[PDB]
């Protein structure tokens, strides 16, 4: 798998993590 | 607007993550 | 203190953090 | 929305830059 | 001087380049 | 293209890696 | 090639641009 | 799990991969 | 905390380093 | 030494690593 | 060896470095 | 200028900083 950097939409912060995908 | 590589305060978590500003 | 990357643990959708160590 | 670390197309100029999406 | 990480405002694309401050 | 983080398929060590995409 | 880090020579407000070489 | 930034002992160039624990 | 990248004052050598703020 | 961040030639796996030089 | 991006202790400084363990 | 990252001779640790160049 790879990690995209995407805004968390479950965070009022729209705070940019790693995504597992 | 920028990103910064930020601690989320509020918590113990010590969770560094993109901060939108 | 270290920047660690690793899995969120009870994240739900499989995120992955910076962590301040 | 996520950040890709990508070389902006169209040029010769090969900069690398964060692309929204 | 120190680097930040933002949009370009002279970019159509809102691209985030390095800004030096 | 751009810059993908992904774990290498065949690796025998888990390994994480940059991708040229 | 190598991502490097320099200065955008023509930018009028001194960018920092991943290049790649 | 976490990613270590680490020399690969199984390369011939200890290239810097991420080792996931 | 965020983390900055700055030049290093002081540094005689044209330093650039990380910065916790 | 310097560590830069390069894709690792002689292949088509178009894994980008940390060099050693 | 590993590259951890660390704090460099015993200073004020805040210097965030890459250390080579 | 580049942003070169590389040990520090200057340092009794090697650390890995940003030399501009």
């Amino acid at each position: 798998a790879c990690v995209f950097f995407c805004e968390d939409v479950g965070s009022n912060k729209g705070a940019i993590i790693g995504l597992a995908v």
